[PDB]
């Protein structure tokens, strides 16, 4: 059977399981139930399942060089399904609560969950909280005898986690540090101090890139019980790298893919984003170029966002994008050589995941 | 060494252990560990911990009837204050995303941490997501090597889903259930007709009852491995009564305590609530009572809130609540006794969170 159908089936399956659960021991009523149907489908169904679907491969990857009953890799192949959907909730959880967060309008071309009329950001902010439960009920539930239970469940802590974390780095960014404080209002930071190359890694290390590759890979090998065919802090390595590859394309693109090709308007220049356009311009500006960014970012006035892409335009960032680019390319492909010691099934996972991230 | 200070004591401990643990593995800098550090002292501390504290005497009646060295008192004392703010940061994240769902405007006479002038919706929400991630990061660091860890964190983990799904019944308590649509906003019910005392029961059987009381008994039992000394039917039985008993007194004393001591402005008239008063009025209106009440329900209009206030004054409600109440100490004396078989420290323990629930 093709993966990705594997994949679909087994959201049918998990979805029928969870709201026959809230029939049978949470006295859900019929409507209240079609309600949660359709919030599961809205926020968890449309992209490309790129993070669930890595669990899935990773584990086809092992199965073509293990020995294995026909019903354990039918057995594996369903738990890293589940485990991959484990992934896309917390996601969906994630883009919901963010999308309030930020008062996104638009996500994917169509309008943000809390957005819908008869949703409502009361009921949203909870909607949220619900996905997120959701991975915890398929884990108990579709996991409850595994051996892989426990360290499961303690790498997905860590890796939600970390992701709060780094909302927090992100939605701080544009602060200074050193104002931070409860009791009193926030400027947004003048000096740009804190737009640095390490203080922009921390911020997308943390917020994006547990979640969205070392996750998938390592829930892989966790449902594989093939943890000892790696060295853990190479693979950990290698997700930041290439999720850090990741973010950079999602800054450019905000600022400059066209918004019905980009499925929303970017406003990372009105919302002060420390973005790698941001920080990359600051890296190489003189200092009247320093001045005429200052006057102009995080500024809704569409002239001043207009100022900005044009600094950023005469600035040649292509050409920094080019050698960051090149950069990467280098680093990964080293990794992927160290991972290839241990596991060439696993490499070429990690260079799949690779060729995904740098060709989209 | 006294109960309470004990507990504060642990606070301070988990506290540090959870900033110390940012700044190692988190790269966490010291202005954000500072924001973070207030926070939890804000949206953890000041209330009277009935739902920590109650982890922890359970533990000390089990300890005064079973025989142990003096280290494993002391560590099954570490354990109860631990679990028990596990319980404290888990209503902590609900108060503080329910704020920003509901806009309420103070909690126990000050702000809701979201209207603090340097926190705002954006990161009140992620704050809250961070609180109940504490939860779990407390749980596997202290209780790593428990017997109890799978236990405790499947209780855990039904509980929070539990309130989650009490949250989405309480949330829709005022739309007509068939009409639930995301597509379509919603309106307020006309007829009332789901203000029953079984759908009123229902709402606050999850959104409450699971977290409230539930959740420290079991707690208590889970840290003692002292889960055989009790028939668990019979556990969240009375768990959901007292429970049920509480939500009553809450929703009498946000109509009728006035504000400086209820801590808050009630609005559960203008938000057109399921109360107890709401239930219990119609259950007992003639045709005339039930237009005047649906004339004036659910309405911000101070003048259509006190012909709802003056409706309930005059339809004796006090009577029906006397009933209620006589009808519940008969219950939960029942039950306490059904405990006792089993266990007279348990059924002692459910015994003081009676008197302090049904004195206050
Ligand atoms: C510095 C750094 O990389 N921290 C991430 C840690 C991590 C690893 C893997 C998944 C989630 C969290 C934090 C907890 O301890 C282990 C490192
Ligand atoms: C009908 C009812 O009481 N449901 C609550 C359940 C529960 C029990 C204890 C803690 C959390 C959840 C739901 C899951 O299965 C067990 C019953
Ligand atoms: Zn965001
Ligand atoms: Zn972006
Ligand atoms: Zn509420
Ligand atoms: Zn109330």
């Amino acid at each position: 059977m093709a993966s990705m159908e594997r994949f679909l089936s087994v959201y049918d399956e998990v979805q029928a399981f969870l709201l026959d659960q809230l029939q049978s021991k949470y006295e859900i009523d019929p409507n209240r139930a079609r309600y949660l149907r359709i919030m599961m489908d809205t926020t968890c169904l449309g992209g490309k399942y790129f993070r669930g679907m890595t669990v899935v491969n990773v584990a086809e990857g092992f199965l073509a060089v293990t020995q294995h009953d026909e019903a354990t890799k039918e057995r594996i192949l369903h738990d890293a399904c589940v485990g991959g959907w484990m992934i896309e909730f917390l996601q969906a959880h994630y883009l919901v609560e963010d999308d309030i967060m930020d008062g996104s309008v638009m996500r994917r071309g169509k309008p943000c969950w809390y957005r819908f009329p008869g949703v409502t950001t009361q009921c949203a902010i909870n909607d949220g909280i619900i996905l997120k439960s959701w991975t915890q009920i398929m884990a108990w539930h579709y996991f409850a005898d595994r051996p892989f239970l426990k360290d499961l469940l303690c790498l997905f802590q860590k890796v939600d986690y970390a992701t709060a974390v780094g909302q927090m780095y992100d939605v701080t960014s544009m602060c200074d540090s050193n104002k931070l404080d409860p009791e009193v209002a926030q400027p947004m930071t003048t000096d740009f101090a804190e737009f640095t190359p390490a203080i922009y890694k921390r911020i997308v290390k943390y917020k994006t890139t547990f979640y969205t590759y070392l996750l998938p890979l390592v829930m892989g090998l966790l449902v594989s019980e093939a943890a000892a065919s790696v060295e853990m802090n190479l693979v950990e390595r290698v997700a930041h790298l290439i999720g850090e590859y990741f973010q950079v394309q999602d800054d450019v693109m905000d600022c400059f893919t066209p918004p019905e090709q980009l499925g929303k308007v970017g406003t990372d220049i009105e919302d002060a984003k420390c973005s790698w356009l941001a920080v990359t311009f600051l890296g190489k500006a003189n200092a009247a170029q320093v001045a005429e960014f200052k006057a102009n970012y995080g500024e809704k006035d569409p002239a001043k966002v207009a100022v900005v892409k044009r600094l950023y335009s005469k600035a040649n960032l292509q050409a920094d994008f080019a050698a960051y680019e090149a950069e990467v390319v280098r680093e990964v492909e080293s990794l992927i050589e160290q991972l290839k010691v241990k596991s060439p099934t696993f490499a070429e996972s990690v260079a799949v995941v690779w060729e995904k991230t740098h060709k989209r």
